[PDB]
RNA sequence: GGGGCCUUAGCUCAGGGGAGAGCGCCUGCUCGCAGGAGGUCAGCGGUUCGAUCCCGCUAGGCUCCACCA
RNA sequence: UCAUAGGAUAUGAGAAGGCAGACCCGGGGAACUGAAACAUCUAAGUACCCGGAGGAAGAGAAAGCAAAUGCGAUUCCCUGAGUAGCGGCGAGCGAAACGGGAUCAGCCCAAACCAAGAGGCUUGCCUCUUGGGGUUGUAGGACACUCUGUAGGAGUUACAAA
RNA sequence: GUGGAUCCUGAGUACGGCGGAACACGUGAAAUUCCGUCGGAAUCCGGGAGGACCAUCUCCCAAGGCUAAAUACUCCCUAGU
RNA sequence: AAGCAGAAGAUGCGGAGCCGCAGCGAAAGCGAGUCUGAAUAGGGCGCAAGUACGUGGUCGUAGACCCGAAACCAGGUGAUCUACCCAUGUCCAGGGUGAAGUUAAUGGAGGCCCGAACCCACGCACGUUGAAAAGUGCGGGGAUGAGGU
RNA sequence: CGGGACCUAAGCCGAGGCCGAAAGGCGUAGGCGAUGGACAACAGGUUGAUAUUCCUGUACCACCUCCUCACCAUUUGAGCA
RNA sequence: AGGCCCAGGCGACUGUUUAGCAAAAACACAGGUCUCUGCGAAGCCGUAAGGCGAAGUAUAGGGGCUGACGCCUGCCCGGUGCUGGAAGGUUAAGAGGAGCGCUUAGCGUAAGCGAAGGUGCGAAUUGAAGCCCCAGUAAACGGCGGCCGCGGUCCUAAGGUAGCGAAAUUCCUUGUCGGGUAAGUUCCGACCCGCACGAAAGGCGCAACGAUCUGGGCACUGUCUCAACGAGAGA
RNA sequence: GAUAUUGAAUGUUGGUAAUUGACCUUCUAACCCGCCGCCCUUAUCGGGCGGGGAGACAGUGUCAGGUGGGCAGUUUGACUGGGGCGGUCGCCUCCUAAAAGGUAACGGAGGCGCCCAAAGGUUCCCUCAGAAUGGUUGGAAAUCAUUCGCAGAGUGUAAAGGCACAAGGGAGCUUGACUGCGAGACCUACAAGUCGAGCAGGGACGAAAGUCGGGCUUAGUGAUCCGGUGGUUCCGCAUGGA
């Protein structure tokens, strides 16, 4: 009841369900695997669960959408308890190209919910996707086209997964509106519109406060400029602006 | 009057090593591209191997003081 | 309910209060001041308040001092010595023992145990109250032994008390 | 006076931790003494002290009491300086 | 020296104690030397008249040449003045206005009005070694109230 | 007449009691405490100096019984309370 | 035995106050609001006992601010306070003793090693409130922008709304214009470049009230032009 | 918050070999009641007795942390053409400074709170700035070459005094940027500061003479107390240790 204040009002929905997962693992003494919780929902769950222990794995290390195991003080989990299936996306690579937008659009097009798949990995040699094992056969059967490319899915082990723009700058403050303006190369008044409407996120939390102070190692997500990361804050200049470093995706 | 701070390209700002970056403005190309435009670095005189970034002064603009009989 | 609380009556040269503005032992306890400021510190356990006294008080018969072919209760004086030491190691604070003197004195219990009685029988055990017993350190006492005294010695200043 | 079969010889004490005070000694290397609090012995094959502490040695026997004199003082009284 | 004897004396006794006769070194220690140092070196400090008592000068600790704060602390004494409160009394000439209510009249409200006592103290003058350590005179405010006493 | 031998308010004191280094603080029963309640005497006269106080006249209140009279009554028995 | 009138500031009012240089625009006030307080209330006095609160009980009691009435009371929760709180971080005594030192029975030609006990330190681990942190809250403390050409741009927690404005606030200033006067640094009304108003440390109005402050009139006068005479007290 | 007062049970979860912890719930008997009835007792005190409530909590004690101008004791510099405000405070160099030395002002100018493992030591060798004339890049100015050339350069750094038998530049080998000291001087209120031949130990460089106890010279620093570290033929509170 006195947890919601710490999160947003829309985020209440997840928090209610996150409390219902903790309820199970305490009383029934059994691990609860979840449906690839979003990077934000990782942060929320971590809080709602409390310290019921928690584990998280999205197949490869550095998956955005990862599935969480809520386990007690015993039954420390394995890599396959997360019920993850990796696939290699086969297509006529010489003729057609698959991009992240097309493959994401195709996954959604076959009716797959965002919670039923993790990250879509693009390397030089392979395009791979990670899904929940319960949906693996459905996705393999239905995902026959991505954009203009005819595609097929080959099952692989997680071990077979084939896993910047540094921009040293100065800002007046570490307010959100100031950092966005700097990163996105805009007027601050324009950046304030972005923040206020609800287009910027900070670690996948929608921050609508222009004056929110941004810390070192915060993934900002300006809808319109993509995504960028305050990696370094490096003291202050002669004329008193924060020496900073940005790295766009 | 005294102290304290400021003076960089159209605009916003980076920056003892020979003055940049974005945006605007121009180049051709149709939300990104592709090269330009533009600086007495307030000025002055000097420290020196070179000064926007030393150091001393002059502007100007702000800021704080100018009290006690 | 037994009781007990409470109430009543009797007997008490029982207490109370005072002061000598002193001395003594306790409880509580400043500040100015000094430190060339000031907080630790100092002033000072002072002043002051309170309680208790007594003609004196307090201390006192080694769980001591010491480091000798030792000393032998305590108190007080001389000395040790402005030493040792303590100390924003500042300002300041400051011993003790030995040595020399004054004066001198040593005692009683508690306990073991014994005897008698009482009330809890916990049922031959336990607790309590009188009297005896006993009093200490290279241990003493109980307890046993054999001795020995029961009236010479001691006494109201402790060591019983008129 | 002689014996050491047993028994007795001061317990919520000594002592310790924490917090204070007293010791010339200000927490210090800090013995010793006392108070509050909490913990808490041994008991003669025992215990205490000798300035942290241990060992050895030496000296002593706490946690019960009493005790004159030498000492302090003078509102007074007497005699005097 | 205390102390004992002795006029509250001198004095006698009393050698514990004190200072000096040897220094050097932090110290163990060594000693006319010693410390430093590897050193017979060099250098430091030493070697090569005190003491007891008295007078005087000065210093220390004491109030310390005398007089003087504003203050600080401790323990008492004061609410007969004054502040507020509590209990219980008491005071407020006269006149006016005319709320509610009642049936234009009636009615008699009020930190209501004018205005003595009473309370107050706004202005000015006077007084200022006063009549008076806060007043007097002329005016002034409140005067049934959060009133005076 | 005013006060006491009557009453109580505020407050104060306070057996036992509660609390507190000491001293003490607080407080019950119970008291004290008028500024309040209650309560019987008036007019005139008089002295240099007192007067509901003395004097004159006429009163009233409480209490008492050597007495007088009437009435009621001696254990459902007056009456007091 | 009332002088009166016109106009303005302040405070609504009657009250109250610096005994003895200030009576006021200061305090109080009825009204408003915020807040605490479930009763052995909170608050307060007292070491406590005992009390007040109250012989009351949320329509009550305490505290803060505001100050009749009328219209109203804007924006900012970053900071500070208050209230509440999830993760994460931090943190006392106490608890806990892994280790280590000193000591020495023993053991070693010595050097040194070294049981047990005593003793002196002692790490991990554990450990509340609080704090960091997060959320709310402005009739809480407070704060309510620059620059350039309504737009741009920088900065901020957010940039002053309504109303008022040379004001008990305006330095410059005797601002400017108008009114009143023969002549008006004061006064009144406008204006707004508000040095440095502004919404309960309330804003703007406001009838009644004032020994309030301020400007102007009528009346009146020895206040004055400008003095003169008389009475009394002192001299 | 710990701990005492402070107990009993049931669960559950630690840690030791069945005892002792931790926490949850329950219990009643301590403790509490500014609740009711009864009694002491004419009593809204107090106490006793019986109900009820609450309960090992609270309260109180000790200890601990937090908060805490509610309260307490204090501090809050000096110079200064009055004080405040501004500026300054130690060290070095120059000028003022009057041809020894010293010498003031909120007089005039600047530096310092280091740097360097060579930018120290020694041995050997050397000479700089700039200009003229000639040169593919290449220019006024890089690199040659020639002549001229008291220094017009350099000397880690401020300035002054010095320095070309170099104190300036280069190279080799090195660690004397030594230990013990020190006749005697300078400076000086003290405290400190400065110079020093020479002696010993053991070195570096050099054939040797010799030079070397940092740097061309003069700034580059801070008393005591207290505490840390290393060393130590010292002391060690009966003795041996500590
Ligand atoms: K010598
Ligand atoms: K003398
Ligand atoms: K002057």
């Amino acid at each position: 009841s006195d947890i919601y204040q710490h999160f947003r009002k829309d985020e209440r929905a997840f928090i209610d369900q996150a409390l219902e997962w903790k309820r199970i693992v305490q009383e029934q003494y059994r691990m609860k695997l979840t449906d690839f919780l979003d990077p934000r929902e990782q942060v929320i769950l971590s809080a709602v669960t409390g310290q019921v222990g928690l584990a998280f794995s999205g197949g490869y290390d550095r998956a955005e959408r990862k599935r969480a195991i809520l386990f007690p003080e015993y039954i420390t989990p394995e890599e396959s308890d997360f019920e993850l299936q990796a696939f290699n996306v086969r297509y006529a690579d010489k003729f057609v190209s698959v991009d992240h937008r097309s493959l994401l659009g195709a996954l959604m097009g076959i009716g797959l919910k965002r919670q039923k798949f993790g990250d879509i990995v693009f390397s030089e040699t392979a395009v791979q996707l990670i899904v929940s094992a319960d949906t693996a056969d459905f996705v393999a059967a239905q995902l026959t086209q991505a954009g203009k490319a005819a595609v097929s899915l080959e099952k692989i082990d997680l071990s077979d997964l084939n896993i910047v723009e540094i921009r040293d700058d100065t800002v007046s403050s570490l307010r959100l509106d100031a950092v966005c303006a700097s990163m996105s190369r805009q007027s601050r008044q324009k950046s304030q519109t972005l923040v206020k409407n609800g287009l910027v996120k900070v670690n996948w939390k929608v921050v609508e406060d222009p004056s929110y102070i941004v810390a070192e190692g915060d993934m900002l997500s300006i809808r319109g400029f993509g995504r960028c990361s305050l990696t370094k804050i490096e003291g202050k200049t002669k004329k008193d602006k924060w020496r900073v470093t940005f790295e766009r995706q």
